[PDB]
């Protein structure tokens, strides 16, 4: 999905359910849960799958139950959310085509959830863990199994969790409290995307300024390793004009002309 | 010759003229003339001919009649100065296979001693012109001919004469004045073979430094042109970090290793 | 022609010829020349006598052989430049009715310089001179 952040709305009702998934929506999110803890979830959930369905990835949180699953898939869920790894519950949910993303906290248990077929990781709760418990844990897991931060992410530290390795993020409590305003949910929602996609482009160019940076060093690696080579022939460069160099034409101010520089090397040569 | 610089002995007298070429030639020269106004050169002449004529260029200077070239070429002479250009006299010295360098001090005055067969030129004297005089002649001058200064060269100002592009320098007053003693021409002949090759090896240095320096400008340039073709695919590297790169590698400091610098560029090439 | 200097294009190239004397010519230049000296100059040459030979004194400069004179006569040149006074050199451009603009550095050479024909005088290089030497022979130069 778009924007890999999951909207978890836990004790939504379903008078208010298609309003508050309304907002997330329309400000980014393309994920959304409800817990099956939430108030007559199962007038909540099928609202929701049948006006936003095709929208955004619908599903439910808090699905302990292979039987759960069974009634989530008849209501139209795609998405399945657990707080735990219940091996049924995955192979179940895996088994009528939907996303399963569900919860460990342990190296244990995250195999466990990819040996019942989990594509995906919830580390909950990751608060209590931290960034650098996720950061150890993608030494071991397979390259390609995305993992969620869940638990105490806010739009000021969800940076942390994406340069830990997170995949991406499920926003609870920090998002949506049963009983907040539907301009609370937009407001929150709004915050989340904005970090996510600030966060993402702080990230980017940072992984392009690294990519940028090495470049230099190969080079300054050829050159020092080039001088050596002189050195042997009995030549000896003045190596701060070198550099004065390489810093004048880059910042287009050689003292020397194109077609000098390109004579002084023939010179050079002989 | 090995060293170009030619000692020029005026009013040297016989009885003096060995011990001070002796002089002269232990200290580094290989080029020596006196001058046909010194007292009884054709005494002086084929003396230092016979005892230094197979370790040094040995002659004759102020050589103004076609006539005492030929009295001299059966001296065993094997250089010809003059402070003048007269056609006959260049001519005639050519015609015995002897090196000539004849006094100039125009443009027109060069080219018709070339045209006499001059193979080198005397800036007779230099002084009055200066080093620029010559850089300026040089400048029309066919490239293999060597200038030599003449007139108020010293130690100390030899090496601008070299910078302006004077192949070497003749010598007189300020090497011998009649009448000093062996050891004084000991000394100044010293003084003189030192400041060449002292001027000498700092200019081989400059050149060898200016060498070295472009070879960054062509760099920086290489690197200035793959930035721009990387921003029209929407990359922009961070420049600071791309010479700092530089900058480590070629100190032995490079924050990657020679294995993270390829796998990073080999990412960036994806 | 109306102004009295003269571009020098030591060592330019055919391929950038017409360019910079464009320049020259544009910023109001009209008289310009090539020192034999130059790479290719017998491409050059003949390709700025053809493009801006109407707009401007073309020639050559760093004559130094009678026959050199004689191959930019038929290249179209219309002005001999010099570093020295050669009187063949320069009896010859006045025989092709070419403007002449030879080089001395001496008393002495003018006078030569004018009694092989020459109308005027490049006091070369004038630098070590000054301004002064310039007076000093213009008090006996007609």
């Amino acid at each position: 999905t778009k924007l890999p952040l999951i909207a978890i709305l836990r004790g939504i009702t379903p008078d208010e359910a298609l309003a508050h998934v309304g907002a997330v929506i329309d400000a980014g999110f393309d994920a959304v849960e409800i817990p099956l803890n939430s108030p007559q979830w199962e007038q909540s959930i099928p609202a929701i799958v049948d006006a936003y369905g095709d929208k955004a990835l619908i599903g439910a949180g808090t699905v302990l139950k292979p039987e759960q699953v069974d009634a989530l898939a008849r209501m139209g869920c795609q998405l399945i959310v657990t707080p735990n790894i219940h091996s049924e519950v995955i192979r179940r949910a895996v088994g009528y085509g939907m996303t399963v993303c569900p919860g460990c906290a342990t190296a244990t248990e995250a195999f466990t959830a990819l040996e019942a077929g989990a594509q995906a990781l919830k580390i909950f709760p990751s608060s209590a863990f931290g960034p650098q418990y996720i950061k150890a844990l993608k030494a071991v897991l397979p390259s390609d199994i995305a993992v969620f931060a869940v638990g105490g992410v806010t739009p000021e530290n969800l940076a942390q969790w994406i340069d830990a390795g997170c995949a991406g993020a499920g926003l609870g409590s920090d998002l949506y409290r049963a009983g907040q305003s539907v301009e609370r949910t937009a407001q929150q929602a709004a915050a989340f995307v904005k970090a996510y996609r600030e966060a993402q482009k702080q990230k980017e160019q940072r992984q392009d300024q690294k990519s940028a940076y090495a470049l230099g060093a190969s080079l300054g690696r050829y050159m020092e390793n080039s001088l050596k080579e002189q050195e042997k022939l009995g030549i000896k460069l003045d190596k701060d004009q070198l550099i004065a160099g390489v810093q004048d034409a880059f910042a287009d101010k050689s003292k020397l002309s194109d077609q000098e520089i390109e004579q002084t090397l023939q010179a050079f040569e002989a």
